[PDB]
């Protein structure tokens, strides 16, 4: 019982994989062979774009002619046959350890962000890429054993050499080695990072209005390192299956039926491991596309503090992250308004900064343009709608810090808009009580005016 469709259909589906898949990955290695502590993200995707095209380039030909199509006549040799499943072995291998040293190293950086920051490094990253493949090269030597050419009919089939007892050991060996092991680890490291990262999300609560970009990233990282987990799961769970039911169903009790069923199951099962291979160069998009958003953001921070104009509108344009925060809950606004630098604060307004942005001690922009006194940047944030009567942990509005540093011209700006005259902290200390303290007799004199007016409105 044969029909030809099957293969056709298969091999339609086989070039369609190998053509994208073999360009994609090629173009993965190039890109990273030309172009921070996160290329250590790269050197784990090359190791997956090298693997995945070892699969596509070399395992997917010799398969579709010598599996799929031809069988009696093998034209790849007694090397080929015995090299073929070798280089297969290794690349099983390679990927299913890659798949897990990213799961790893996110955890590391969740579980441990103090020991991620000391203990992850170039250097030692390099050296455990070295040890995966040179870990699975030497795991994949018994295919070099167990298989090799023999004549059934010139018929010469690529079959396994040694026994079934012998051949069901290595087969039970790789399928725990290369993907259960594997699985079981790469799972349970991504549900912790899960559950802990969620801790760490939910404690940002009130303290501070945007959440730090590390947790956005590492928040990010988790919904790709899933899909990674059940991407690589569904494509080689039916792969190993197949080769364990082969050995185990293989008492000579299968019909003409469990033979067929073996037949399309080979076919399926083999289009998923190549399509786990073809949809690789995704990963690597979903990847840089997430560390770059962390990379503009992370510039934002630093060239906002900086003062320079230029690289912040840059940035911006090409997508950069405006309402982004540090470990402190500190936005850009914050540090522009902190450092005084109102050309950067006019645009980053104007793109849509949170000008209501409370930070871990709840001190917003007007708070910070107010300390310092920036009378310029204090009028401009009211002009786009910053609370006025805003007040920190202490419960310091920003009249009490422009009275605190006696700014005459800042006070007198705050009344117009509607400041609270009359607010009192923890300590008590009015804005006047610390004007009195401060000895602003100007800055105290206004306040007390202010007040009185607010009396005669009374009655």
């Amino acid at each position: 019982n044969t029909d030809i469709y099957s293969k056709v259909l298969v091999t339609a589906i086989y070039l369609a994989l190998f053509v994208v898949g073999t360009v994609g990955n090629g173009v993965t290695l190039f890109t990273l062979a030309r172009k921070s502590l996160q290329s250590r993200v790269d050197y784990y995707l090359g190791s997956l774009a090298l693997s995945d095209l070892l699969i596509l380039l070399f395992a997917l030909p010799v398969d579709l002619y010598n599996f799929i199509w031809v069988h009696h006549p093998w034209a790849f040799g007694d090397a080929g046959c015995k090299g073929y499943y070798f280089l297969r072995e290794a690349c099983t291998y390679a990927t299913a350890l890659n798949v897990v040293s990213l799961s790893v190293e996110l955890y590391l950086a969740i579980c441990h962000p103090f020991k991620a920051k000391t203990l992850m490094s170039r250097s030692r990253t390099k050296k455990f890429i070295s040890a995966i493949w040179l870990a699975s090269a030497l795991l994949a030597i018994p295919m070099l054993f167990t298989m090799g050419l023999q004549n059934l009919s010139g018929g010469l089939v690529c079959t396994p050499i040694v026994d079934t007892a012998t051949l069901r050991v290595v087969i039970q060996l790789n399928t725990f080695m290369s993907f259960l092991f594997p699985m079981l680890v790469a799972s349970i490291l991504n549900t912790v990072a899960a559950r802990r990262l969620t801790v760490m999300v939910h404690q940002a609560a009130f303290n501070m209005t945007i959440e730090p970009g590390r947790v956005q990233a590492l928040r990010r990282g988790v919904l790709v390192l899933r899909a990674v987990v059940i991407a690589f799961v569904v494509c080689w769970l039916p792969y190993h299956v197949r080769r364990l039911m082969f050995v185990y169903i293989s008492d000579e009790q299968w019909t003409t039926a469990l033979f067929d069923f073996y037949h399309y199951f080979y076919m399926l099962s083999n289009a998923l491991v190549y399509v786990s291979a073809a949809i690789n160069p995704i990963l690597y998009n979903l990847a840089e596309d997430l560390v770059e958003d962390w990379e503009k953001a992370r510039k934002l921070l630093e060239a906002a503090r900086k003062g320079q104009d230029d690289e912040v509108r840059i940035l911006l344009a090409n997508g950069a992250d405006v309402n982004t925060a540090d470990e402190t809950g500190f936005t850009p606004l914050h540090l522009a308004a902190w450092e005084g630098h109102l050309g950067i604060v006019e645009v980053l307004l104007k793109n849509g900064a949170d000008v209501n942005a409370n930070d871990e001690r709840g001190h917003t922009p007007l708070h910070l343009a107010a300390y310092t006194g920036h009378l310029e940047i204090v009028e401009v944030l009211l002009k786009n709608g910053a609370g006025v009567n805003a007040t920190d942990v202490i419960g310091t509005a920003p009249l009490h810090l422009a009275a605190m540093w006696g700014h005459l011209e800042i006070v007198e700006v705050l009344l117009k808009n509607g400041a609270d005259v009359n607010a009192q902290d923890k300590f008590g200390k009015t804005p006047f009580d610390l004007a009195i303290d401060n000895g602003n007799e100007d800055i105290a004199e206004v306040l007390q005016k202010a007040a009185t007016r607010e009396l005669e409105v009374l009655f």
